[PDB]
């Protein structure tokens, strides 16, 4: 497969200090995208040699955007002094310049990442069916604590993966239980990922089993798309990685305009 590149801007909306975050810690979080997207994670050595082979690498490369949509020069981040305090994701308040967050730049060539202090909310994205409706709130936003890998991320939820997550959804992954509060009934619509109840919260033993995968190895509790720890997260699936490449399907791939002017975008 070839590389599909995306040209990323990272706007940094800040109430206080703590909210400007710094750009080690931005290209920390730009860095772990390519890790997990590509597996070149080192936490890969975690992923149990059961579903090592099931592992996907999604040949996906992210760049801080060097052309901004007037065609000037950028390093890709965008740094906006807000009045607000703490942005809504029922009012997408942080993706609008007019309610004191910072306009998309044009959405079918650039992923926007959005950091600010949200509502015990790590994070959330939007999907491409949304796309046709919603244009300007296309991207992803992220909790300021939980941006980029160690430096200033809280722990459990420090090394990059709410990110990792919410591009996840942004290429139209499903949380990997199903969103069925727990049966066996939902699907993430993936083939290679072991049908699961409920999701995960912080780091279970290997296997994790449940009334729908009652045998080792168990349900893929390290799979990027449940809730785990970040450190307890290692890889996307073959099945995922097709499903996220098919969005640049030249013909009917929802993004497909983004691979267009990507390398323009991204090069000096
Ligand atoms: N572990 C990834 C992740 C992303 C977004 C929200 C979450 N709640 S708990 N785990 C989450
Ligand atoms: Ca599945
Ligand atoms: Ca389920
Ligand atoms: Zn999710």
């Amino acid at each position: 497969s070839s590389t599909i590149l995306i040209p990323v801007v990272v706007h940094v909306v800040y109430n206080n200090s703590a909210q400007n975050i710094s750009d080690a810690q931005i290209i920390s979080q730009i860095q772990v995208l390519n890790e997990d997207f590509r597996r070149m994670n080192a936490d890969q050595a975690n992923t149990p040699s059961a579903f090592a082979n099931l592992a996907g690498n999604a040949n996906i490369e992210f760049k801080l955007a060097r052309r901004d949509p007037n065609g000037n020069t950028t390093n890709g981040i965008t740094r906006t002094s807000t009045s607000t305090e703490t942005f809504s994701m029922e009012m997408d308040n942080v993706k609008f310049s007019n309610l004191g967050g910072n306009n998309a730049w044009n959405t079918r060539r650039y992923l926007n990442i959005w950091v600010c202090n949200l509502g015990d909310l790590l994070g959330y994205a939007q999907f491409p069916f949304e796309f046709q409706t919603k244009p300007n709130t296309d991207g992803v936003v992220i909790h300021y604590k939980h941006f980029g890998r160690d430096g200033s991320a809280e722990s459990p939820y420090d090394k990059g993966r709410t990110a990792t997550h919410e591009v996840g959804h942004w290429l139209d992954l499903r949380h990997i239980w199903g969103d069925d509060g727990g049966s066996c009934s939902g699907t993430d619509n993936i083939a290679d990922t072991p049908n699961q109840g409920g999701y995960n919260e912080g780091c279970p033993s290997f296997p994790k089993t449940d009334h729908c995968t009652n045998t080792s190895p168990g349900v893929m509790f390290m799979n990027y798309m449940d809730y785990t720890y970040d450190a307890c997260m290692n890889l996307f699936t073959k099945g995922q990685v097709e499903r996220m490449r098919s969005l640049f399907d030249t013909q009917t791939g929802i993004r497909r305009e983004m691979q267009i002017y990507a390398n323009e975008l991204t090069n000096p």
